[PDB]
């Protein structure tokens, strides 16, 4: 009964991680069914990695210049007997079905939702840790060389939703990856240039979550009974770094739960961003956007 | 490079998760060969947990006043063949030994120390979290009613370290829980009753840590040439809510990676004690202190 940073449990996750070696290079694979997925890089020797061609190594590959080794738990034994280049990943088809699929979706997420990642190394899960997706297409991760390939996922019920594999990092402490589409997250490409990204914003749904965190722990003291609408929120937050507000059904329940209508958290969000004068909330002294309404639903009951 | 706040990979600890039902309270469990551990307090009713009697609770009890379900993996049912209570935990004897048993062991945390938490309601896991063992013997977690023997770990190569298993909260957003020889951390009772808690501090070991890791992902704004000694800063926090600093290797090689000494983040913390002054330092405008020395050698350089 406070707020922290929670990931799903990721042992069903675990079940579906290979090591994929190409060549002299080595990364992560995801094994659902008679698929591995990875990031087509793994055929892109490091001194090309500026400028690769994917279509050439593409062409000079055959199915034995695909290895996959599974480390985890039952062992091992996969052979490739197809590949496809989809977008930023290799669709690889192996012989064997991983016996541990689980139900699967692959639902591209949105800026502002959250998900779980397990950063795995050589085949192998060394942690897990959650993220948003932020309003410019990065995520603010925890990874090293070697971590492509780590998959990133949400859960309903029992159905995993796969929904980012790690590609590359493009500045200090940020990071971007794949879509199981085949797509980058913020259309960058995979290669090693530095590449420019869009400015961050605030995700609005996230800083209204957390600001009914505060108020259902105590923490009321921005609550006027002045509002902003909705739409009138979203004209301003156009020019001054925010994601536009778009209320669900998760944020309702918070406003239910607490008496506070949306339009006054709007309103304190506005006045807030000017500063926080005194002034802490669960407090720091800056607007929190990682937590969603869903996530103050399900540990601040 | 970045750093989040990361825990371990929890398919391991998942295999040993059971539900333990007894008369109306229901609870998790752990499952480790032959043994399901689980928090005594599952003996005792709803309103009788104002203050209980354990040992009365103990005797009134036989084997099939316990019932143990696996509902994750590999599906059973456990008959309870032996019971016994030490300390805060019960410690339940199965028919059925877990086939998943992993390496491990039982060993006692210190305050400022980290360990991952599998997050369990009726024995199904949840959600996964790191924590601090905090000073004052509490930890900050999220745990809502029915996580009662949720549990948690450090792991070390294929070896488990088991350290907690979640009691009770206290005031809010704090808990505290079982070692597993079942003394109850901070000394705390099984107990709806309220209990003293000795003052929170800040690790000065961690945030140091936090600072260099700052440094390390291009943050140093907060670095100056000025140096406060070890034994300076140490008197220092005493009278200002802050942990004994303790130098380890693991802050060392920080210290060497970044040409930043010790003495100069101790000169740092006390400035940023006051306040950042309207600036941050890794996206945060307070001091954080639950990331350890360890925590971010491994995070910022693969590295032990």
């Amino acid at each position: 009964s406070g707020l922290v940073k929670m990931s799903h449990p990721s042992g069903d996750v675990e079940a579906c991680m290979v090591q994929v070696t190409c060549g002299s290079m080595t990364l992560n694979g995801l094994w659902l069914d008679n698929t591995v997925w990875c990031p087509r890089h793994v055929m892109c020797p490091a001194d090309q990695l500026s400028d690769p061609n994917y279509d050439a190594l593409l062409i000079s590959m055959t199915n034995h210049s695909f290895s996959v080794q599974k480390h985890i738990g039952a062992p091992a034994n996969l052979r490739v007997v197809g590949h496809a280049m989809q977008g930023t990943l290799l669709k690889l088809t192996v012989d064997v079905a991983n016996p541990s699929t689980p139900a699967y979706t692959f639902t591209t997420v949105k800026p502002g939702a959250a998900f779980s990642v397990l950063a795995c190394y050589n085949g192998r899960p060394t942690g897990t840790f959650t993220v948003v997706m932020r309003p410019n297409y990065t995520i603010k991760g925890s990874f090293l060389c070697g971590s492509a390939g780590s998959v990133g996922y949400t859960k309903e019920g029992s159905v995993i939703n796969f929904c980012y594999m790690h590609q590359m990092e493009l500045a200090n402490g940020t990071h971007t990856g794949s879509a199981f589409d085949g797509t980058m997250y913020g259309a960058f490409m995979d290669k090693q240039v530095h590449q420019v990204q869009l400015t961050d914003k605030y995700c609005s749904v996230n800083v209204v979550a957390w600001l009914y965190a505060a108020i259902l722990n105590g923490c009321a003291w921005f609550v006027k009974p002045n509002r902003t609408s909705v739409v009138s929120f979203n004209e301003w937050a156009l020019a001054n770094q925010f994601t536009e507000f778009v209320g669900t059904q998760s944020v309702d329940m918070l406003a239910v739960k607490t008496g506070v209508a949306i339009e006054q958290l709007l309103y304190a969000i506005q006045q807030l961003y000017t500063g926080f004068q005194g002034k802490q909330i669960l407090g720091s002294t800056m607007l929190e956007d990682e937590f969603t309404p869903e996530d103050v639903n399900m540990q601040i009951m």
